[PDB]
């Protein structure tokens, strides 16, 4: 029968577009391989008249596409693009309410960890290295966060509907950020000093209190570890969830966690004119706070001990 054609664009990064002429009598998969339209898998579908001029994602199947994908995402995992598209097909349907100019996410698909991470990322100073994260983060800050959320799911190898860990999520994203100038000097009292750089310089697991880290924490005979010097724009202090008192103006933000390991619920606590509890789309305020906290973030620039 008749052979009709339309013009479309293919891409791996939505920056470099490659004009294609498509045969409407064949499926996209027969012509391109796995093919996606705004996240939806159209590999098994034939071109529709309405697809003319639209942009489709394809898997990198030639060296030009391979280079474009790597330069944009900073990954060689061949499953990455398909996982990113599968997540986007869901996150494009989430809602992203603004809370005091912070983009949150209405609860869906056990995404409380992602809303809490997204809110945190808008409150600390971070520069991503992969252009894909740079571009999507800028959009997310302005309220259009579906692509950023799908990329986070793909980078962290999380499926939509799976509850993830905020500390683990932030840690992996930090591996894609420019933290090269961050430095931490510790003394453990023999008396021994160590210097950490990069992501290890901004994370700690064992106490929520930055002040306690400065004064000294006991670690295994028992010794005292304390912070000698900190050069970073923030620090993330974490510990297994425990009841904790947060005081206005003494922290930047924090992760509240209720429930059991791997199956509970996160909320986000931030300090503004009072304490805000952002719970996806829901906001409550209170002058005081006591509750189960598992991460606290503190802004920083340069700290030097007086010990
Ligand atoms: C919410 C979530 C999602 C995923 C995961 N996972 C852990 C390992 C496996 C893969 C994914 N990776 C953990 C949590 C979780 O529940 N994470 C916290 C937690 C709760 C209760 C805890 C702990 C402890 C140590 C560290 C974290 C933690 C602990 O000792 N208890 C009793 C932050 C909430
Ligand atoms: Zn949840
Ligand atoms: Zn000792």
């Amino acid at each position: 029968g008749e052979v009709r054609t339309i013009k479309v664009f293919t891409t791996v990064d939505n920056i470099n577009l490659h004009t294609q002429v498509v045969d409407m009598s064949m499926t996209y998969g027969q012509q391109f391989g796995p093919t996606y339209l705004d996240g939806a898998d159209v590999t098994k579908i034939k071109p529709h008249n309405s697809h003319e001029g639209k942009t489709f994602y394809v898997l990198p199947n030639d060296d030009t596409l391979r280079v474009e994908a790597f330069e944009y995402y900073h990954t060689t995992d061949p499953s990455f693009l398909g996982r990113y598209m599968s997540a986007l097909n869901h996150t494009k349907k989430w809602k992203y309410p603004q809370v005091n100019g912070l983009t949150s996410i209405k609860w869906a698909d056990n995404n409380s960890y992602l809303a809490t991470a997204l809110l945190t990322l808008q409150q600390i100073e971070l520069k991503f290295n992969p252009p894909a994260l740079q571009d999507a983060y800028y959009r997310a800050r302005a309220g259009e966060a579906a692509n950023f959320c799908a990329l986070i799911l793909a980078y962290c190898n999380k499926t939509v509907g799976e509850l993830g860990d905020v500390r683990e999520t932030m840690s992996y994203l930090f591996q894609h950020a420019n933290l090269d100038s961050c430095k931490r000097v510790l003394n453990v009292v023999g008396q021994q000093q160590t210097t950490l750089k990069g992501v290890e310089a901004v994370m700690y697991m064992g106490t929520l209190s930055y002040e306690q880290f400065k004064k000294g924490v006991q670690i295994p005979k028992q010794a005292t570890k304390y912070l000698v010097q900190q050069e970073s724009p923030f620090v993330m202090m974490s510990a297994p969830p425990a009841q904790y008192e947060l005081k206005h103006g003494t922290f930047t933000c924090a992760s509240e966690y209720t429930g059991n390991y791997q199956c509970g619920h996160y909320k986000h606590i931030t300090s503004k004119e009072t304490l805000y509890c952002i719970d996806g789309a829901l906001l409550t305020k209170s002058s005081e706070y006591k509750g189960p906290i598992t991460d606290v973030f503190y802004k920083e620039n340069s700290y030097t001990t007086t010990i």
